[PDB]
């Protein structure tokens, strides 16, 4: 495990997967609102997909080697499976909490499987010219949600109550800036350019993903948005 | 790319898939009331996840290469990932028009469920003579998704409005006429007996494939079934 | 085929859950109630799925060699596919016989796929002292699941109809003695310990899986809690 040098991230990122897991699974023991289990429910399988994920990936199983550039390349694919559950659970709590139709819920999931399936066809593509052409097949499902997420649901919040209007808005925001960073990280890290090195895009990626599931699960579950207006 | 005979179809499945996927895509973007954004959403997503999967098939992803009758036989299995998901939303399309009951759907899509997974599993078989013995199972689940929408759904159209009741009808003939082909191409081409070479083959599913779907898409978002009774 | 001691309890595997598909499937064409339609829906799909991939098992192509203990181990890689969809599928029996809220029933199939899912990591990974971290993981998940089914549902089927109520507690008990008994035969069987040889296993599980699926549904869809109270 220690062999390779990006394993200290990969088990920080375990750990906190595992103590956000635990964090909500205990929080969310005393509730019996239905509309609050519902958030509890979905916000608590996020990090516990992504726990599964991280240790899979310091174990060595969620790796694989794929040849480009004339070179064998790490690859670690169990991302995408962690990110194939996880994405639309994310865009399911957001969705609920503005009451979203179920035509809008269809098109961000499905755009979402879309963006993460392209992915992990462009991380595992062995013509290196190619693996940009899914990385901008990617990114262009990514700006759909994004534009759903502003001029879809930001004036769908504001005829909601306060509570969950300013909710949404924070939410909103974290997702955008949280999520639109991962792009990134892949074009100019080992998937893509190799310019930066995969032990520090491993801490990068570990960075965003325990701010967008954890932070994120932090700040709506400690709202009281996630209640049903009750007396 | 070229060096494949069958490219050109492939190129030109592509192009048609993408060019029907931005078409959905602007015509639905007028659109508020929240029965219409349903179908919009299910219809602009199946030629787009189409679009992804010809385009791996274009560019070599979607191919591997299966040991059988002593030969290494090109088989496309990225069709399977397309069906997969594209033919539920297709049946899903159909079933909401009629308002089909829960467990209707749910018999509808598991049953499809098993056509695709079968078929996958005959597709990269190695023992010959048992990829007919997928192809059978899979083709009686088709039977039964046939059966269902004659004998479960055109009586249900008919106590609905006339608007639905006519639209169905029409997009319910074309479904049976169209996706009982796929089998029949299956079993004489390159998957099955090798009687149509693949290059015909794959002309023959992309005709199929651009019909059943866009072809499909066309007149369901032309009509006015789709819309909520609305003054 | 018979050239693997086990075949023989593939084969009766296959028979029964056939044989169950089929019964299943005629006596739920007497039915239009559309709560008694969902549950046969429901029902009949999983044995219909563990059919297909017992036959896979049969045919040898649900079947991978992986090495561990300086030795290739026969690992039957279908068996997680079925239980993927037919597990949850399960458990939604239940949850609709005591009308579960939405965030119990996300929870409960969420929990299920983490189950499964790691399963199938520890069911593959090639390291043997890590087989059992994964094995430790499926099973709390597991126990997380059996836990609702007993604080959660059991005193949520007391305020329901008599018949629900008791249908419920008698499936709920069978459900959770005959799950517990699958982590134990996979830890002394081929995948874990290997104090039990394959062929046993093979028949051990061939004997849960038809008592979990078709002996379950012989009890549920004999019941009368099934319909809607109706005159
Ligand atoms: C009822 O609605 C609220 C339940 O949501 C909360 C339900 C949770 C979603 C249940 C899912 C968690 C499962 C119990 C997963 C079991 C293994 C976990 C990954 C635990 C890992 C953390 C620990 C090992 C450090
Ligand atoms: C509504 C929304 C969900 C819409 C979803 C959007 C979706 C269509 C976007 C594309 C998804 C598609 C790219 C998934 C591809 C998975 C594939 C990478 C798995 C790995 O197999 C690839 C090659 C090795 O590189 O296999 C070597 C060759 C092997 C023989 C491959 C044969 C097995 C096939 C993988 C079977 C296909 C099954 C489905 C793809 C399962 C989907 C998995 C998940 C990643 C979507
Ligand atoms: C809201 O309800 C209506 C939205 O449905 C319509 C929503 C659509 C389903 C959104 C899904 C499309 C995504 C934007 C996919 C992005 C890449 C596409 C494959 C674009 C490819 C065509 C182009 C490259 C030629
Ligand atoms: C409600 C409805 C959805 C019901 C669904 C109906 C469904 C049960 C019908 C059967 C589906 C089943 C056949 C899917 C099989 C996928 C399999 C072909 C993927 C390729 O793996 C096959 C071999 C190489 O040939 O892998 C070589 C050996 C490897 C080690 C394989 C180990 C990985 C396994 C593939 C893990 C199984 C995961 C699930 C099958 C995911 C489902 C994928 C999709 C195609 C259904
Ligand atoms: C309508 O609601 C009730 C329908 O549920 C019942 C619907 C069923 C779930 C339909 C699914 C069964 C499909 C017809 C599967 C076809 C192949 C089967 C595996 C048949 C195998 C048994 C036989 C070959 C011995
Ligand atoms: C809401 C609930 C559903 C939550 C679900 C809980 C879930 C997160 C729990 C973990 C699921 C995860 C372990 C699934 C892993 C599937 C994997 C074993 C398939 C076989 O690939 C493993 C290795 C060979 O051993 O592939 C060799 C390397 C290959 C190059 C692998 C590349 C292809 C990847 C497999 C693509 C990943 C696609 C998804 C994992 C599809 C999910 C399949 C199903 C088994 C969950
Ligand atoms: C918890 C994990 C999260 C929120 C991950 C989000 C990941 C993305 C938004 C990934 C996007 C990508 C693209 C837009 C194209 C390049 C490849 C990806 C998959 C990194
Ligand atoms: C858009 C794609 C569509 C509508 C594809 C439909 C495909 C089928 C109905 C395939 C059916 C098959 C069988 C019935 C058995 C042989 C294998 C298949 C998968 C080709
Ligand atoms: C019809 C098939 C059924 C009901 C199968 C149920 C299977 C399980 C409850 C499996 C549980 C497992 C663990 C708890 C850990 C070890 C691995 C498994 C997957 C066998
Ligand atoms: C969205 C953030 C992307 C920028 C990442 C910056 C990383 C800087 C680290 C230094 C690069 C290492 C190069 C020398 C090894
Ligand atoms: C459902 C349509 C199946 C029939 C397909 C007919 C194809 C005819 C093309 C000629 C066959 C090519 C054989 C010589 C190469
Ligand atoms: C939950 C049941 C697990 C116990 C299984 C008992 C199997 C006993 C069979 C004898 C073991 C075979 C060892 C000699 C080959
Ligand atoms: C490819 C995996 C997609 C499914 C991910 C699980 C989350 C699905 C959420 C469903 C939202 C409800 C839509 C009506
Ligand atoms: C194996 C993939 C099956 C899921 C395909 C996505 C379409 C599912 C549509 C769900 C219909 C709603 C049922 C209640
Ligand atoms: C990984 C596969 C999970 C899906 C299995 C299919 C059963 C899903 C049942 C959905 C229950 C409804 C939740 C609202
Ligand atoms: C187009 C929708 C407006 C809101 C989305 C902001 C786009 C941010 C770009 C992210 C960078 C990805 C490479
Ligand atoms: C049995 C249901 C009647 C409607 C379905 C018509 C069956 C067409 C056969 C298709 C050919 C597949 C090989
Ligand atoms: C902890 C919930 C109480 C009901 C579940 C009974 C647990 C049975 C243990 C099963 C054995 C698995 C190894
Ligand atoms: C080796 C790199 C070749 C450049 C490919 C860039 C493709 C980006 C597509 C954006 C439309
Ligand atoms: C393919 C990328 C699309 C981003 C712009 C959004 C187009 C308008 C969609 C309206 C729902
Ligand atoms: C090499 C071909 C052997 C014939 C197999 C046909 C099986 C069809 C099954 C239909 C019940
Ligand atoms: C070779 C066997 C090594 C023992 C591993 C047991 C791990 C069980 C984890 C339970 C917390
Ligand atoms: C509760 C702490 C969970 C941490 C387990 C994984 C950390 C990796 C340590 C090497
Ligand atoms: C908008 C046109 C989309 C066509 C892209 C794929 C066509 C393949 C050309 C080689
Ligand atoms: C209807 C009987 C179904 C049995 C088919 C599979 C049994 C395997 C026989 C070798
Ligand atoms: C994006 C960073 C989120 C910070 C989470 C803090 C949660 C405290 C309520
Ligand atoms: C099966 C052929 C469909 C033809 C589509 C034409 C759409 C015009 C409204
Ligand atoms: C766990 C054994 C179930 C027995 C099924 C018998 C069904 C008869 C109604
Ligand atoms: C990690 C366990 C959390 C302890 C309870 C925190 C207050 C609900
Ligand atoms: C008003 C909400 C601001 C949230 C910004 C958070 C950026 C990480
Ligand atoms: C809305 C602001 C987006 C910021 C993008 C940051 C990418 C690292
Ligand atoms: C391919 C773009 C379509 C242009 C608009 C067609 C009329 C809605
Ligand atoms: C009355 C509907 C006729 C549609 C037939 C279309 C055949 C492709
Ligand atoms: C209902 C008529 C079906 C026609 C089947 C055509 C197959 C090529
Ligand atoms: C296996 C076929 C069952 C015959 C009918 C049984 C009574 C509904
Ligand atoms: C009162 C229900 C008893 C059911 C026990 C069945 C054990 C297999
Ligand atoms: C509730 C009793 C569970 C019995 C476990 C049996 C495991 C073989």
């Amino acid at each position: 495990i220690t062999g390779r040098p990006e394993w200290i991230w990969l088990a920080l990122g375990t750990a906190l997967m595992g103590l956000g897991t635990l964090y909500f699974l205990v929080k969310g023991m005393g509730v019996s609102d239905p509309d609050a289990k519902k958030f509890y429910a979905i916000t608590t399988l996020v990090p516990a997909i992504a726990f599964t994920m991280y240790l899979s990936m310091l174990l060595g199983y969620g790796l694989t080697m794929v040849p480009f550039g004339g070179e064998q390349n790490p690859i670690y694919w169990a991302r995408y499976a962690d990110w194939l559950f996880t994405t639309p659970l994310l865009l399911l709590d957001l969705a609920l909490l503005v009451d979203a139709d179920q035509g809008t819920i269809l098109a961000l999931v499905g755009a979402d499987g879309i963006m993460i399936g392209t992915g992990l066809v462009g991380a595992l593509t062995k013509v290196y010219s190619y693996r940009f052409v899914w990385w901008a097949i990617s990114t262009a499902a990514m700006l759909y949600i994004l534009y759903v997420l502003f001029f879809g649901f930001t004036s769908k919040a504001e005829s909601m109550r306060p509570e969950v209007a300013s909710t949404f808005k924070v939410l909103r925001n974290v997702t955008v800036v949280l999520w639109s960073a991962y792009p990134v990280v892949w074009l100019i890290g080992s998937e893509g350019a190799g310019i930066v090195p995969l032990n520090i895009e491993t801490l990068l990626f570990m960075v965003l993903d325990v701010s967008a599931k954890v932070g994120f699960g932090l700040i709506l579950l400690r709202s009281r948005a996630i209640f049903g207006e009750a007396e």
